[PDB]
């Protein structure tokens, strides 16, 4: 079907806010990865399509999602990037796993409502 921009925003923005509310777990994901600042210059060799919470928020606010699954795909791109780049023992990897648990919990009832 057809989704209006504000219908998508009202439904999906709370699920994004649920990720931001995870502290410390959302902190590595709030801004685009800056490999030079972080000392990890191999990042863009490994992660070809970067994604983060700030970019998803902007796309939601600017109507760049036409369907809910496009938003879900970006959130999952952010997760899969972090599980790919970071080691299983690292903070970022474990924080990613926590965010994915929280997102799964919140997005399910929202998809039902849409
Ligand atoms: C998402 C992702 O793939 N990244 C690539 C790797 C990475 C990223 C962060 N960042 C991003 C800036 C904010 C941040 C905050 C924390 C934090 C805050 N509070 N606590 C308890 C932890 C941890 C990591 C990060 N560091 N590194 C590595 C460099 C050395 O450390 C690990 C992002």
């Amino acid at each position: 079907k057809i989704f209006k921009p504000e219908e998508l925003r009202q439904a999906l923005m709370p699920t994004l806010e649920a990720l931001y509310r995870q502290d410390p777990e959302s902190l590595p994901f709030r801004q685009p990865v800056d490999p030079q600042l972080l000392g990890i210059p191999d990042y863009f060799d490994i992660v070809k399509n970067p994604m983060d919470l700030s970019t998803i928020k902007r796309k939601l606010d600017t109507g760049q999602y036409q369907e809910p699954w496009q938003y879900v795909d970006d959130v999952w791109l952010m997760f899969n990037n972090a599980w790919l780049y970071n080691r299983k023992t690292s903070r970022v990897y474990k924080f990613c796993s926590k965010l994915a648990e929280v997102f799964e919990q919140e997005i399910d009832p929202v998809m039902q409502s849409l």
